């Protein structure tokens, strides 16, 4: 996350780190057995780590649970990152408490200028490299479709939205594919892509999870 602040430990309860030896993607816990992340984050041998703040020290509220199954969306296109969403099932169920919790799916799509919360462990610099060990947050608005599609001519589909500032310097990207964008209580997105990090007129782009609730709920009940 470039240009945000330290969330505070265990303040984003539904936040997950996917670990293949090292932190490589974020995700959201949606019930005790399932995680949603981005498809461009598929890896074999995923361990899911819940209740993290500092992903490098065991501070006492973590649960570490192996993934049993990953399900990338049927129509994910890794060239355009259309349909960038993936379901990850836990080998044993999480135990839900104050610091590990689910986040609700959408009944409806968020609209533009709704304030959202975007979290992750992502790169914090726009030029160069610095990764933080603790959870980071940014508060930003869902930008209008126009101002989204204008920054990426011919790249934005119905299944993405943009959030952040047109002006540049607050953004994630790097700084955590796969992580949550939560608005008015409900998971409305997944960090997908974005040219550079926090350039002027290069907002972050996010999977529009509202379009996928029917599939998430069907898939998760059959597996
Ligand atoms: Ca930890």
């Amino acid at each position: 996350i470039v240009g945000g602040y330290t969330c505070g430990a265990n303040t984003v309860p539904y936040q997950v780190s996917l670990n293949s030896g090292y932190h490589f993607c974020g995700g959201s816990l949606i019930n005790s057995q399932w995680v949603v992340s981005a498809a461009h984050c598929y890896k074999s041998g995923i361990q899911v780590r819940l209740g993290e703040d500092n992903i490098n020290v065991v501070e006492g509220n973590e649960q570490f649970i192996s993934a049993s199954k990953s399900i990338v969306h049927p129509s994910y296109n890794s060239n355009t990152l259309n349909n960038d969403i993936m379901l990850i099932k836990l080998k044993s169920a999480a135990s839900l408490n104050s610091r590990v919790a689910s986040i609700s799916l959408p009944t409806s799509c968020a609209s533009a200028g709704t304030q959202c919360l975007i979290s992750g462990w992502g790169n914090t610099k726009s030029s160069g490299t610095s990764y933080p060990d603790v959870l980071k947050c940014l508060k930003a608005p869902i930008l209008s479709d126009s101002s989204c599609k204008s920054a990426y001519p011919g790249q934005i589909t119905s299944n993405m939205f943009c959030a952040g500032y047109l002006e540049g310097g607050k953004d994630s990207c790097q700084g955590d594919s796969g992580g949550p964008v939560v608005c008015s209580g409900k998971l409305q997105g997944i960090v997908s892509w974005g040219s550079g990090c926090a350039q002027k007129n290069k907002p972050g782009v996010y999977t529009k999870v509202c379009n996928y609730v029917s599939w998430i709920k069907q898939t998760i009940a059959s597996n």
